[PDB]
């Protein structure tokens, strides 16, 4: 199947997957020089009190952070959103140095990991039928850069050593996703896709100007993940990023001047 190898990366998706040079492909460079204000973006609210993990996989390609989304418990509005989108998971994606590992990039600024909460438009009733629309996800995208430990990432660096390998889940309850926000919550906005197969233009993209920090121990337990499954060759899960795709016929929209 797909993945992030030579044999397999992102350049051979197309074959598959031929949306991979469609019109509104996810990620994309940033350039805060192009980027608009936009006057007309409503405030972002971010309500995640009630929250409810479930679970954390390991599924070949990240780690997923997995909720109860059968009820309005942790919901993305406002922004550009018409409408309320729940909460299903949050992961990353990193590489194997600190240089790189993000999927969109600022001004061609490539961060240490990026983090994707995401969300579904409670129109559609569930996530599999969301994803078949132009509006059925919102993705909030967040960049990490080393520095000083984030505190709230700790409780899920410290489970990854049960979940080593492709398959592998571990319960994950009690988990407070509001631990992994920066401060700010300005961001820019643009319509996009899914970064992995089936790759699908379904997305609202909103991306946070401002990264979290996390410490170099802390990715480093990262880069330990496996892609492969227990009992087969060790293949460390780093490196699980889609480059960016052209822009084309888009603009990105700021929150803030
Ligand atoms: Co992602």
């Amino acid at each position: 199947h797909w993945g992030y190898g030579k044999h397999n990366g992102p350049e051979h998706w197309h074959k598959d997957f031929p949306i991979a040079k469609g019109e509104r492909q996810s990620p994309v460079d940033i350039d805060t020089h192009t980027a608009k204000y936009d006057p007309s973006l409503k405030p972002l609210s971010v309500s995640y009190d009630q929250a409810t993990s479930l679970r954390i996989l390991n599924n070949g390609h990240a780690f997923n952070v997995e909720f109860d989304d059968s009820q309005d418990k942790a919901v993305l509005k406002g922004g550009p959103l018409d409408g309320t989108y729940r909460l299903i998971q949050f992961h990353f994606h990193w590489g194997s140095l600190d240089g790189q590992g993000s999927e969109h990039t600022v001004d061609k600024k490539k961060y240490a990991a990026e983090l994707h909460l995401v969300h579904w438009n409670t129109k559609y009733g569930d996530f599999g039928k969301a994803v078949q629309q132009p509006d059925g996800l919102a993705v909030l995208g967040i960049f990490l850069k080393v520095g000083s430990a984030k505190p709230g990432l700790q409780k899920v660096v410290d489970v990854l050593d049960s979940i080593k390998t492709k398959g592998k889940s571990a319960d994950f309850t009690n988990f407070d996703p509001r631990g992994l926000l920066p401060e700010s919550l300005d961001y820019w906005t643009y319509p996009g896709s899914l970064t992995t197969p089936p790759l699908l233009e379904c997305v609202t993209w909103i991306v946070l100007k401002e990264p979290i920090s996390v410490s170099s121990e802390q990715v480093l337990k990262f880069r330990k993940l496996n892609f492969n499954g227990e009992g087969e060759p060790e293949e460390l899960m780093v490196d699980n990023w889609r480059p960016a795709q052209p822009l084309k016929n888009r603009q990105i929209k700021a929150s803030f001047k």
